[PDB]
């Protein structure tokens, strides 16, 4: 029998018996995804260019913004796409937090290469006014999560306590339907993305690891160098195809290029549930400590080999 | 002043004052395409999966055939499915062959990579009924080509005697409005896209290439990788935003890879229409000969540049 | 602000501190309302003319039906489209009994007219295993109905004991939205509507009060005799702008000639939750005692003024 | 097979052998209705009220138009929404004028009604610069002219030389799927349409008529009676279950109501083509002699023998 995504909510939030803030939560967070593909592939276009007579990174945020403010069970909202963080309304408020990253794979789009919604649901600690310090936490905190990637079709993976769910999304009706229910990612991938385009730059480290796929030692047989441009774009495939991200430090930063808040935590919080790892490099991405609502981090994620196997060189240059 | 491709295909039918087979072709066939294009976004999966009690690489297939095996402009199609030449119907009879790859990058869709649809339009020399042979001319001959991206969005390329321009598929109204006019793409890119896991297979006249982009000769820059794996995602990028794009032989075959009639001859049009050229390495691909429907051969196109310094490094081993 | 169906169903769910098996309840009809407009509009229609290579009276019922065993909150279900009561299975059976037309207008859609869906939702009062018994109830026990509508757009209005209220279908992403807040009604209206030609079988008050708006006695502008014929479309109408409807008794039955559970009871507890009225000419419709599920009735309703306006009549013939 | 509404004309055009304004007239028509299409269905309605962060008819009116001089095949347009008529700019003309009432169901569209648009097509007349003068033709001079009703699903009812032949819309890939290939009206039909308030207004013949049927002078079945008082709801539901449709004159005055150009003549065309009857009482309607646009007349139409009793009847009161 089937399911629909506004609906499994329900049960399992009947099954808890909670507030219901995180209810609405989620069904407005939804809806406003369904919205955003809507605008993301290329809506009513026409009007824009003359079917009449007389942006794209802005109504992604001006839609998911509102549709939590106005939720009503939200307190501390941040974004890749505010200096500062926004304070949820006396009247609007609600004891959750939620970070996130309204559209990554942004400009890389003109070429219509797949982008996605990216989330974190944390939930406040304290009495005190709520404020940017609520988000600053330890991914690990994330009491849910997940991400929607509109791509080739347009589904919203979730990422719950309970799991993780693909809830795809017929989009003849306007409602996502469950399709994969509660998964896990394969054990060893053969498949292994990271742009190889600034090699001079990585470490010894990461070289190897990238040179024992290549020419591995068990005369096995050479993963790929697949990797698209958008993080949503590719974590996801490797989560289905099994695999390994790796994005790490350089001459840029040792913090490397990548945010922590919105676009590792979260997926460092599905490749866990679906029983993958997510190391930094010295730890795990889902257990450090935020200082800035936009600080950035180093990630490896993947299977448990891909990045055991990993870990092990990485030390090996320490 | 607005306008849909119907339109397009339209006015320059006048212009040229001929005998309605071309302007049947592009539509008829631009509607397959937008079938397709509901298909892949998983149109109406509800339906099949619970909602009401009680397949693409195939579902898609049909669309183009059926939809061409009643253009009237067809004589006989080959496809990168039904394996010999689909010789059409007496009663349906047209003066042109179509060679279509369907949906590209297909089997990598559970992922919801982007994909294309491939297509290239010939025309029929002899006067002998119409076989295999009819559709075995080279992509030199072609006079109409391009393609349909079903990523992020929807955007088909039309490559013919006067160029080529891109239309964004209005989901809201199925129709496809040209959304830039002669475009063409840059002089000297910033991109390499190429399975980098079959390095270890990999033929010189490359291997210097590739070391040639991570470690410039002259302390610039490194470009920047990416390969999504399925071609018509990958090339178009590589169309928008400029790079080079590189499918060469290895020890699969020195056939390489992607196929000729309908994967390479049409990309390597519409490339060099654009102000690009698409060479196999041992010459510019409009040029190679078709021996059967189902021929590979490898192949590098986009920014000419690129496509030289390349070219040119080829040679240094030859 | 902004709303929509499925979270305003949330919010009153909260104010209510209830139990969770209402606000699921109504969320797996809007389901199986949503996907059932892409029918009535003929959604996958061409792919039936083979465009890719090769009924609706049940669907609907079957999706409304299905899709609301699957509430988890339903043990008796009765529609005008399965003759004897269906009882849920002892897993998924839930304390709401609801009735319903999965489709008023069925028939003489092939002029492709407005139509909709109707549904009673009893709560289950007596005790055992559940049977048609319980489906054997009055309008006024009700404690929500009400339905949807399919015409130029697609609004699905829903009145409970808080009030009437609108939602409009965006065809974009799949919602239904706020269109207008406790819907109310004029006192009075210019418009009356019926079968016009069963003029042969008019009880004295009807032939009558047909007689005393075409010619009023007071000198007044003679009402509209919009008659569409197809419940829903008719009903609705009147609450936007009022007047009076009617479906009279005479030779076909002393009981008009739609079903009470399922056409007249929801009907009735939306005109009155309005601030109109609804009779059989007799008695108060909502205060009728259903015997046989398929019981009929004959039902005059819209504006108050008008509704006892004719009312007063039925008495002249007394 | 299959057809397209877009296909069906390209069919019809080549055989034609003339200049192609009219497939590119029509063509861009085609599209003009889909584009209102959507926005009947209230296609973002998410976003005016409120979802992101914050009049119908002229918006339909617009979009026809801005494609009508925008398919290089008009002159000289006529419009219900404009004082005069509005004369294409010298560049963008054309030798076809279109008469078109935009959308009519307008004063009605509140109740969400099916309102439809209905649209003539002229060749020009005058070797002198395009003025109304031009567009003042008799309804048979129409060289074109069809209608598309919103309906339950968005039809469109197309009348051309060959005859009159129906497409639905599949809102899903967007196209107009030819349904019922060509059709004629019943001989006989059993249900007359009219507002049957300005009873009062009638004159004695149309009031008999209805008086005949209301009770038979034969007592074979009693005709029913249907109404929903937007132009194309009715002609249409006619043209599928045959009846009689009048709107004869009354309390406004002896000519008549609809405007002759876009709301009779084209629906008049329409009538006899397919295969029926169509009068004014004073001559059949389309060879009327025009004498400025919003010229409204006496209309009764539908299947021959209905539209035919009228007659004998009509020269009785005579
Ligand atoms: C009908 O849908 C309902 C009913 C109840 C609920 C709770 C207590 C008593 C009663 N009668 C109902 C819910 O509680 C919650 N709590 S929640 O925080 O939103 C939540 C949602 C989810 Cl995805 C998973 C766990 C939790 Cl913790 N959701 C509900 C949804
Ligand atoms: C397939 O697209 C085509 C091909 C030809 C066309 C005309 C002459 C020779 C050849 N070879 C083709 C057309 O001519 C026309 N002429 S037209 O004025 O627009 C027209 C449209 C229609 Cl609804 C019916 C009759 C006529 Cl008259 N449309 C064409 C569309
Ligand atoms: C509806 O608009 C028209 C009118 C005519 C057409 C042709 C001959 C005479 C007259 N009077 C009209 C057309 O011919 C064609 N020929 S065609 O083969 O489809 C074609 C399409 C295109 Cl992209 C470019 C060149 C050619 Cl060759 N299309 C037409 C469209
Ligand atoms: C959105 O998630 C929630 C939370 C709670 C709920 C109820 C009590 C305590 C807490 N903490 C939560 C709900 O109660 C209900 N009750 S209900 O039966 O579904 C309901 C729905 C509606 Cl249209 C109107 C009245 C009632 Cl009676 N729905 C809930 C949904």
């Amino acid at each position: 029998d089937v399911n629909t995504l506004t609906r499994f909510v329900m049960e399992e939030g009947r099954k808890a018996r909670g507030t219901g803030e995180l209810t609405q939560l989620l069904n407005s967070l939804c809806t406003a995804v369904k919205a955003i593909s809507s605008a993301v592939r290329k809506a009513g276009i026409a009007h824009l260019y003359g079917i009449a007579g007389s942006k794209l990174d802005v109504l992604s945020n001006d839609l998911v913004m509102n549709m939590l403010k106005s939720s009503f069970a939200t307190c501390v909202l941040v974004s890749e796409e505010d200096k500062h963080a926004i304070i949820v309304e006396p009247e609007k408020r609600g004891k959750y937090v939620v970070c996130f990253d309204p559209l990554d794979g942004s400009s890389n789009i003109d070429c219509l290469v797949s982008v996605g919604t990216i989330f974190g649901i944390y939930r406040k600690k304290s009495t005190d006014e709520p404020s940017e310090k609520d988000a600053l936490q330890p991914g690990r905190n994330l009491v849910a999560a997940g991400y929607a990637l509109y791509g080739s079709a347009t589904m919203l993976v979730l990422a719950m306590d309970c799991g993780v769910n693909c809830f795809m999304l017929d989009p003849a009706i306007g409602e996502f339907i469950l399709v994969d229910k509660d998964v896990k990612i394969k054990k060893k991938g053969k498949i292994y993305s990271l742009n190889e385009g600034y090699a001079k730059d990585f470490d010894p480290a990461v070289t190897e690891y990238i040179q024992r796929k290549k020419f591995p030692p068990d005369n096995s047989a050479p993963y790929g160098a697949r990797y698209v441009g958008s993080m949503v774009a590719d974590v996801h495939r490797t989560l289905v195809y099994g695999g390994i991200f790796l994005y790490p430090a350089n001459k840029k930063s040792p913090n490397g290029k990548l945010r922590l808040l919105y676009e590792c935590n979260p997926m460092a919080y599905v490749m866990e549930k679906a029983g993958g790892m997510a190391t930094t490099g010295k730890e795990a991405v889902l257990d450090v400590i935020p200082t800035d609502i936009h600080q950035r981090a180093p990630v490896i994620l993947g299977s448990p080999d891909d990045v055991l196997e990993f870990l092990k060189v990485y030390e090996k240059h320490s």
